[PDB]
């Protein structure tokens, strides 16, 4: 693709929209949270249920139909509900005798992208015996070179509550069409640091001035929001998540 | 709708007030502090009593009157330009002697400390929430505004729980977000730090200016007159010498500067 | 006044000096030190002893004497527009070797730590206080200066609690914030970092200065060719082998350059 | 040299790859990880096996053959860490952090670093301890004294082999490395969280002050890399050293010199 | 001194070396750590021995002989902390963070301080405890009262000896050092962690605001630093301050002045 002139005058649309999490869910009560989490005894028994692994989230949204393509130019975005965490009553563990309950906290993933297709993936594995679970898209053939890099494990985020997180990361390789940010808090007490407000906006502008240019008329947005972990009266612990609002300015430009 | 020219030359007025922290008074001596914290038997059971939840503050603030004689085709509006802002009492915080918690034997008292969160918001109309629930099955109480008709999906995101920040008191900071999907004419600005051992860290000083125009230069526009300010200050809890823990809150302090913008109906 | 023009050419002045931490004195070995702190033993009782409380520092330092003459309209006044400033012996919190309690077994002694409120000002006249409490139901100790009349609204915002910083040793640190809605002569600066464990972190450099021009271009203008410095610089708490634990100040360093500007009285 | 104007028009090139850290491999299982750490009973006896020791990684990339010579100039790097989301596996033979709680995530000491320069990285040995024996098949300082734990100017080395300089005994030699730009951060402590970030929007310039980037001799690019991310603590309470390999894009123009 | 204009064209020198830490040296294998820290039982019976006691440490540079006279005048620094690495030797000794598990690493009380000056680093006195009898061998606030715990004026003294400065008793006086430019960080706590960065890419500018660097008087350039880094605990529970050497490269340029 060359790329020519931007368009003025109709020539710009905005998409507004948030991302629900996928944490597992592991009943109809618990939208938001995985699966309290057990510990194998070996690595070549780690055996995760589907309920206990978050995934990626990803919205395909259709832009109104060109042929010129839709560049994303700007994003505003931020994590939904953050306040709900100061919910420390609801049958948590006591930090000690006539205490509060523990409030969520420890590894946190935080992660967005906007790309004009969708988010290319590379697979890097904590132990490569890990069996995972049906239902699930994970690294296949998997060797104990998996454990550092096997460029075997490519795949496309093209599923929503597929992917597992801890198996998938953006392809650094690839996604030239894509702007994608995160940032991995790991550790059982990480206290949850999160910023809402209108006011921050992020360019999608690459060193040349091009966003990313959609494909087929289509916008990819994904994220990632794990919070920390609910610690439950028992000691149990669940992954607790949060969605994630997306507005997106695109303007038309053309293409040869 | 149309924003035309900034009146120059009376064009400019400046409200300064503070808001005061709602986070329950569960006694007539416990102004700035929640009822202690209560942990359900169950997670369905989780009924926080009304004292135990902070809940947002929100001031409006008359502005001089516009528009006094007809005219046509355009109005006056205040736009709000600039924001100071401060925390009210931060060292308060340095009293560890008021039979709190010992951090050891013959030790101090135990700080405020542990989750904060602290929120403030101006705007031309009142504050626009978004309701998102720790729990759907928790019974918020009597005397409150919460998300209502909750489902399981108001976990993480139920597009029913719309409401404005119009009513001080009332609106529990756990249930209710700013809704980024609205808030066109309010500027808002917050940080949530979770973790029981947290350490307050607050900054105060007279020379900090936030510039409230969006990205065309335009600053919130004053429906009727009235400025809306809002605010959260959570500090942390207060641990007892029993080990019972109350949320701490501190007054906020509000400085905006407005100018007479003209706008075509 | 309306300020007009600097004066060029004697027209510059220079002030250095250091200010000294009131953190209480219990006894003549413990110049920086507060007592040992003790916990009420109901929330009502509070009721700390004067040397338990750090106070505020102030210094009124005199300029060189503008006006001599008769003038009509006009005077001059000496404008603040630099600072450096730096705590002085932050090193000393290395004595980790004396007196204290074993962070474990065989190891060194517990180092400083805790709450820290680390706050620096420049004015043309005293500082303006806003007096907050923790717990209105404390009882403040005589020689010290306190908010007075106290209510359950006095744990918020209780606006008759205004006072000057006029006094050394005088007004406990605890009770009293700048003011955010006075100050307009002043330059203030401060952080609260609260929590029992939290780490001093202390940076020096004679690299460093702060501007103290408002948004006009105008900083301080000193009333009767006084300039005003305060400060607090409570670092944390020492802990000794028994458990028990005090309050460590540490003196401020300041150098502010001062300059002549002609102002329409 | 004096370094003279850049070629313009055929005048860049790019090197893109990843390096593997090298962390130990203490079995066939565990790639990516150091052996269980043990403890010397004494200073004297310190004594660390080879499966123990992360070590430097270093890639040298042939660059198109160019030859008054041209010489290809790095001017600019994006880089990432590779596969930070597998430290959410808290589920495999971890220690629960509490009764029925989930398993420690990989925390405590990291080291993360990375180089690119027109030469192999120059390398000083600084010891902890200079009586630590260390093991056959690594490439550590020699002589040691007493003042190598502080600095003994005959430790000097080059980066020259994967697998072989060990992280604990060398450093980028500070005195030296003109024709390389370093970067990295240790942060010490049994607790440390990681914290890494991700993004393809970051780009490093590799210019120097007066404009110049590493200058590739022989047209060779060096690129050096540690990413000790922290320790994994087993269900036995045993640790080990868990790494990740780090991506490396590098711009490079050719650039005249008189040699 | 008059400032007047920098010389152009044989106007510029570089100065690169290394300062060792002097942080106790108790016995002839353990250069760079101190004496196991103790606890007198009392503010009036605190007797630190010398080797327990970390020093600042300092060189004198002579640079070129130059003779209105001209000046060598220092405009820019590298610095870095060198063998940052060298504390992850979790294997040594140390003290294990639970059973089966590594090495305690180096923690706690930090203090990363440099200086570049003209002439000594001008010191000013304070003590954490005006009782403390300082040992023979080292140089400490003299005549101390009660007010040297927050300030007094007679704790004056210069930077001009090795071994012999104690760090706890000596900061940069704020009120003096015109002709030098310091940077110091006290990062206390018993648990807090190292965070050490090294690049050889990070220049600090050391003109002041009249656009002037430290003047070195008798054609001497004076480098000081601290890098107490943390303690390392011994497997008994004792805590040894560590030190690491820090490496200084400064650029120099001839200045006229009168007088
Ligand atoms: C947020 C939340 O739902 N917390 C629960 C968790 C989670 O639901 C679970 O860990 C997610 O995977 O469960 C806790 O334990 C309960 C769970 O094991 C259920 C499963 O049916 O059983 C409950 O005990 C039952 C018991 O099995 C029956 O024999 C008995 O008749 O009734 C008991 C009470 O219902 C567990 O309490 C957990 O701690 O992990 C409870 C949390 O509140």
């Amino acid at each position: 693709v060359e790329v020519l002139e931007v368009k003025t005058g109709d020539s710009i649309t905005e998409v507004e929209c948030f991302l629900t999490p996928e944490m597992g869910d592991p009943d109809e009560h618990l939208r938001g949270f995985s699966k309290s989490i057990s510990i194998s005894d070996t690595f070549e028994s780690d055996s995760p249920n589907r309920d206990m692994l978050p995934c990626y989230s990803v919205a395909r949204i259709p832009l109104p139909n060109l042929n010129l393509m839709w560049e994303a130019v700007t994003l505003k975005t931020e994590v939904i509900g953050v306040t709900s965490l100061m919910n420390v009553h609801s049958n948590g563990q006591a930090t000690h005798d006539n205490g509060a309950g523990k409030p969520v906290q420890g590894t946190s993933f935080h992660f967005f992208s906007v790309g004009g297709e969708a988010l290319e993936l590379q697979g890097v594995l904590f132990n490569y015996r890990t069996k995972y679970p049906d239902g699930t898209i994970f690294p296949k053939n998997a060797t104990v070179q998996s454990q550092v890099m096997n460029t075997e494990h490519k795949a496309y985020l093209d599923k929503n509550k597929a992917y597992p997180v801890e198996c998938w990361v953006p392809d650094p390789t690839r996604n030239e069409n894509t702007r994608y940010f995160g940032t991995l808090t790991g550790g059982e007490n990480v206290p949850p640091v999160l910023h809402i407000t209108n006011t921050a906006t992020t360019v999608l502008l690459d060193e040349f001035g091009v966003g990313p240019l959609c494909k087929g008329d289509n916008l990819y947005l994904s994220a990632v929001d794990v919070c920390g972990m609910f610690t439950n009266r028992s000691g149990s612990q669940q992954w607790r998540g949060l969605s994630r609002y997306f507005k997106v300015q695109l303007r038309k430009r053309r293409v040869k």
